């Protein structure tokens, strides 16, 4: 079963040249919930960015260049991708934009956070029918001390 | 001898009801590596929204009132706090505006980062004049892949 994952800022944007203007612990915390033990893939970029393994997890990394690191896997293929992480109950997909893309009409669920802030980005989400899905979950959370916005986290099984 | 840390924000603005919509670790790092090994003043709301002592650090508390945490120490005064402090070369004082208030006229030494961001807040660091300041450094930093925005350190002492 293949699950995305993805913190959506105002207009499905995810992503720009510097990081996002925003700190919301709680999104990692639910990022981390959600993944743990799970295996998660990624692109050259996204993992560039992160900078090392997410523990607890297998790291696939998608890419079409040759990667040194080994502690991590390497592929160069959607299928690859998959076939990398074995027989398990659910594959998440991290990321960033071009992944989301392709691997987007394989999924069937999204685990989604919609957070309000208005910025200007490079990289969307995709676009996806609401139609197509269905909420099983939603619930939103307030800006506070240590979140700088209010965001609410939301999960979609295809329908 | 006292030393302030702050980060400012456009207009001195540095706090507000939710925390700051910004990501700058850099900064994160400039604090703790300017404060390991030292002593910090902070007030009962600055210590609410950090939620556990500053490891490294001997942390002290101003607040009028009583505190049930154990793992930190509480001062009543500025007189309090200063003792308990100790034999140090160096104490610091973390926040918020209040504290920064009553510490200003005795810190010999400010740590600011100024941050290229536009917020409304409530909280503002004090006042104080430049002419009875010197720049001893400062440092400009632009965004980036993680940091949010442009900012730049500075050190001033009292001439
Ligand atoms: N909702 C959501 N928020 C994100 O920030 C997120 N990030 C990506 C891609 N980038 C990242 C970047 C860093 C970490 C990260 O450090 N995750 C840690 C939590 C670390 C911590 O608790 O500080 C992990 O171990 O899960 C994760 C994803 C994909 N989906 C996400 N999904
Ligand atoms: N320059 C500056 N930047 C700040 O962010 C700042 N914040 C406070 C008060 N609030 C805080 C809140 C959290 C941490 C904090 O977590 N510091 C950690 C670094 C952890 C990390 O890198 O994530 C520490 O070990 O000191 C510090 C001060 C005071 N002066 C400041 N001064």
């Amino acid at each position: 079963m293949i699950s995305l994952i993805a913190a959506l800022a105002v207009d499905r944007v995810i992503g720009m040249e510097n990081a996002m203007p925003w700190n919301l612990p709680a999104d990692l915390a639910w990022f981390k919930r959600n993944t743990l033990d799970k295996p998660v893939i990624m692109g050259r970029h996204t993992w560039e960015s992160i900078g090392r393994p997410l523990p607890g997890r297998k790291n696939i990394i998608l890419s079409s260049q040759p990667g040194t690191d080994d502690r991590v896997t390497w592929v160069k293929s959607v299928d690859e991708a998959i076939a990398a992480c074995g027989d398990v109950p659910e594959i998440m997909v991290i990321g960033g934009g071009r992944v989301y893309e392709q691997f987007l009409p394989k999924a069937q669920k999204l685990y989604l956070t919609h957070i309000d802030a208005e910025v200007e980005g490079d990289t969307h989400f995709p676009d996806y029918e609401p139609d197509d899905w269905e909420s099983v979950f939603s619930e939103f959370h307030d800006a506070d001390a240590q979140n700088s916005h209010s965001y609410c986290f939301e999960i979609l099984e295809r329908r």
